[PDB]
DNA sequence: ACCGCTGCAAGGAATAGGATACTTGCGGGCTATATGGCGGCGAATACCC
């Protein structure tokens, strides 16, 4: 299990750096204002989404 | 009971990379000052009576 908190301050490289080593790790991602790339990626179905408002 | 040594602090530069805004390089898409040709003719001045 990985838990990247406040993902919008890392960049793509830092986010998949650990993913490359452990290919099948379960990435949990917490944030409040996602950077547009990962927000579109979530809204397009690539990643599951959960809204807490 | 003096002294050279060791060790525990002090003193910070250069990059990665996500930001934020500057700086400009450009390309398409616009606006805006002579000196080697005559011949003929009719009309417009000049003039000196």
């Amino acid at each position: 299990l990985l838990i990247v908190d406040e993902e919008h301050r890392f960049g793509v490289r830092h986010k998949e750096r650990i993913k490359a080593m452990r290919a099948n790790v379960d990435i949990l991602t917490l944030t409040a204002t996602p950077i547009p790339r990962t927000l579109n990626m979530a809204m397009s179905g690539m990643r599951d989404l959960s809204i807490i408002a």
